[PDB]
């Protein structure tokens, strides 16, 4: 019944969604980021406001809960008011720190044992500052955005959190972690959806909003896209068949491998899991356009086997379901007619996502039940059924895949759905 508010910060730009989930209408809005630019927090900003502004006012004044979500890694230093320090650090950055040098303050093969993580990232500003005020912040881009919403400082939620150091298992920092020189700095972490605190009132009497309006601890853009397929049960999961294949197993059980990257947020009372393989879209387009690639597909009958067997690596090196730094892309013998040969590089990526998820039950995830497809190749029926074939379950196109529709479903009901009974 509740209208809800679900902001999407991305890679290349930031959407808004608002729904009335009571008649299950909606409205969506748009902003593209630029190229690169030289004070990022103040194109997020900007970019928020802009969002708001481009909402009819009509549904701004029916807004009562408000979400957002961000992209993971992409921190921001920031003194107790909450002003950038100094540049934030992106998603797809490293820094070259030493790991061990983090290893006293999460237990081990951690997630937020990574080059791009935020802890990583935190360590590594206080490497260069030198010493950190205790009084100073690390928010993630979410947080940020949201902080700019309902100006509560140090707060986050454990998606967001779990690279920073947070053990969501245990729903905790390390006493040595919050002991530590960096304890001072870190957010107070709450469960993705519940409401932080009410809008503030300048803020809501600027952009018509309701004075009452709650906002809402956030989530990761990946995760909130996963939140719009609508899958609340143990065993369903989205596949993302986009230039690279991403799996996202919903589980009763949190499974990892770091060899494979393989880990598990946590989600309500259950754990999404998942994985990505090097495979994708991307092999498909270094031989056929997306027109040809249908025209031939008209073409292909799954039910009869090509007999080729390849492994659609597009290059150098494989994460995923098996670590592989010096695979070689297998796309031999290529053979006469072009349609077979497609036929033979969507079995081979059929595989990949097999593999995968049988890989992911492996470890010790709930088995699966069924697949809703989201991405370029969830439209394709042949890929469809030859997927539908080799796994065993009923495969489906995802009814919304957009990230900022799941960020409003977050707002507007947060992760209530995610429990037993
Ligand atoms: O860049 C992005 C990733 O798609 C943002 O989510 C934006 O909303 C674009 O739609
Ligand atoms: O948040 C991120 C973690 O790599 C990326 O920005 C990506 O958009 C996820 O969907």
């Amino acid at each position: 019944m509740v209208v809800a508010l679900g902001l999407d910060f991305g890679t290349s730009g930031a959407r808004a969604i608002a729904c009335d989930f009571d008649s299950d209408r909606s409205v969506s809005v748009s902003v593209t980021f630029p190229k690169t630019s030289q004070n990022w927090p103040q194109v997020w900003r900007e970019a928020l406001w802009q969002l708001l502004t481009q909402i009819p006012a009509d549904w701004r004044s029916r807004i009562e809960r408000i979400a957002i979500d961000g992209t993971s890694g992409t921190v921001l230093l920031c003194d107790r008011e909450g002003q950038p320090q100094t540049e934030p650090l992106l998603y797809n950055q490293a820094c070259p720190i030493d790991l061990a040098d983090l290893a006293d303050w999460v237990p081990a093969d951690h997630a937020a044992l990574s080059s791009t993580s935020s802890l990583a990232k935190l360590w590594f500003w206080q490497q260069q500052f030198g010493a950190l005020p205790p009084d100073w912040q690390i928010l993630a881009q979410a947080d940020w955005l949201s902080l700019q919403l309902h100006g509560c400082s140090q707060q986050s939620d454990y998606h967001n959190a779990l690279k920073l150091g947070y053990s969501p298992d245990r729903e905790r920092f390390s006493k040595n972690l919050l002991d530590s020189e960096l304890g001072a700095l870190l957010p107070v972490v709450h469960e993705p959806g519940v409401a932080i605190g009410p809008i503030l009132p300048a803020i809501a009497q600027e952009f018509g909003l309701s004075p009452d309006c709650q906002i809402c601890a956030g989530t990761t853009d990946s995760i909130a896209a996963f939140l719009a397929s609508g899958a609340h049960q143990p065993g369903e999961a989205v596949t993302s068949l986009g230039s690279t294949i991403v799996l996202k197993l919903l589980s009763q059980v949190a499974v990892s491998d770091r060899l494979t990257g393989v880990y598990s947020h946590k989600l309500g009372g259950y754990w999404l899991t998942g994985g990505a393989s090097n495979c994708g879209g991307a092999t498909l387009r270094q031989f056929f356009p997306d027109t040809e690639l249908e025209s031939l597909s008209c073409q292909i009958d799954p039910t009869k086997k090509s007999g080729l067997d390849y492994y659609p690596l597009p290059s150098r090196g494989e994460r995923f379901p098996i670590a592989d730094p010096d695979r070689l892309p297998q796309l031999e013998p290529r053979p006469e007619n072009p349609v077979q040969f497609l036929q033979g590089l969507l079995e081979g990526l059929t595989q990949v996502e097999t593999l995968g998820y049988q890989r992911l039950q492996d470890l010790g995830a709930t088995p699966l039940k069924r697949i809703w497809t989201a991405g370029g190749g969830a439209k394709n029926a042949v890929w469809q059924q030859l997927r539908q074939q080799a796994i065993g379950v009923p495969i489906a196109i995802a009814p919304n895949t957009e990230a900022a529709f799941g960020t409003a479903r977050l707002a507007a009901f947060g992760l209530a759905a995610f429990h037993s009974a």
